[PDB]
């Protein structure tokens, strides 16, 4: 049957987890850091999703790539609210 | 061509890989630790596959979330067998 | 519509990024070390991609894992050029 696609990435020894979920044509976001799952404040458009993330002492950084068509899209967490990133690809 | 769809991860000195093929509905894993390829224990249903995976020491954590429809369920590997984690997708 | 399908990997604490992008058989690969996106290296056959990567000091080395049918290939970095490794999928 169709099935949604999904990306996950991780920080630290707790750890924090977050997951993507691209379900037709929309990505969300769900989030652990040691207490139960919860919804994150990531949505945007996409049918498939790739994440990574890195940390600068004990802040995390996160990449998200979006892709519909040909377009993907780079949605990047850095502390304050996602922003969109300056990746870009001649697909 | 229809081809299957894989995730990958890695860890610590060795390096220790593993990957996860979704093939057909079906989940199996291929794992590296340093003197060939080998298959893993992992064997869990689903359409799409996405990993990852942390070190608290020297101890692993992976965990496989597994996609089919719109339920993802999540495998942790946690030193002694794979376990259904907490993981869903709503409250 | 038929959408491209990424992965992602990054390093450090710059970072570096790379995203691989499979579309219509051919995975490509775009690289950020801290001042603008470029096209990298890689270029191989492939529906679909996967990739890890580990560090030594400052020194990366990537597998990149590309299926076309049940046959996933694994491509190596460990800097010095793209080699074919030794995963298979099967004894
Ligand atoms: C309950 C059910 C529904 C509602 C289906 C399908 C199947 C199905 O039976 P199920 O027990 O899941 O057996 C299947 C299993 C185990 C796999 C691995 C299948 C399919 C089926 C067959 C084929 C299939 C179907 C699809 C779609 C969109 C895809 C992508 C799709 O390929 P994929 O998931 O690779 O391969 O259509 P749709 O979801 O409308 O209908 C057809
Ligand atoms: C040997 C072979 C088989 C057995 C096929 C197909 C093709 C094929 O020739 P190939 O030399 O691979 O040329 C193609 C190449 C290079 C690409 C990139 C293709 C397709 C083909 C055509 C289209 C195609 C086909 C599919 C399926 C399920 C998909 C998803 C699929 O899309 P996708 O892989 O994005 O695009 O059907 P199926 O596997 O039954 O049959 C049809
Ligand atoms: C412009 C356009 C083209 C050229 C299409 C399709 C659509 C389409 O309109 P769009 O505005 O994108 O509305 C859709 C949206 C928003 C979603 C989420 C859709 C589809 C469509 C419909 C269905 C669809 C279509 C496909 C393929 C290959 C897939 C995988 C596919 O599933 P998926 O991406 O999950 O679900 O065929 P193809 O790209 O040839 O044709 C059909
Ligand atoms: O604390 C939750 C949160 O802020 O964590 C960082 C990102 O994953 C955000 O989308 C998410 O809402
Ligand atoms: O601060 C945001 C940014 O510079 O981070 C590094 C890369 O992800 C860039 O594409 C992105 O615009
Ligand atoms: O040594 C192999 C193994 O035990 O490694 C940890 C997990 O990847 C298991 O599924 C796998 O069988
Ligand atoms: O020990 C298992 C567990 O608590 O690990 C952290 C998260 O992966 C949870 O969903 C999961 O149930
Ligand atoms: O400096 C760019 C580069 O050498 O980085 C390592 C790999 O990502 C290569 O494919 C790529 O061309
Ligand atoms: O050649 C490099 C290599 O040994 O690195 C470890 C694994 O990725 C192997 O499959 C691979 O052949
Ligand atoms: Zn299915
Ligand atoms: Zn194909
Ligand atoms: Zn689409």
């Amino acid at each position: 049957m169709k099935s949604v696609q999904t990306a996950a990435t991780s920080w630290g020894t707790v750890p924090s987890i977050r997951v993507y979920t691209a379900n037709n044509g929309k990505i969300t976001e769900r989030c652990w850091d040691g207490k139960g799952w919860y919804t994150g404040a990531f949505n945007e458009p996409g049918d498939n999703v790739s994440v990574t993330s890195w940390l600068v002492g004990s802040a995390i950084h996160i990449r998200v790539y979006a892709s519909t068509g040909t377009t993907t899209t780079e949605w990047c967490w850095d502390g304050n609210g996602w922003t969109k990133g300056a990746y870009t690809a001649t697909n």
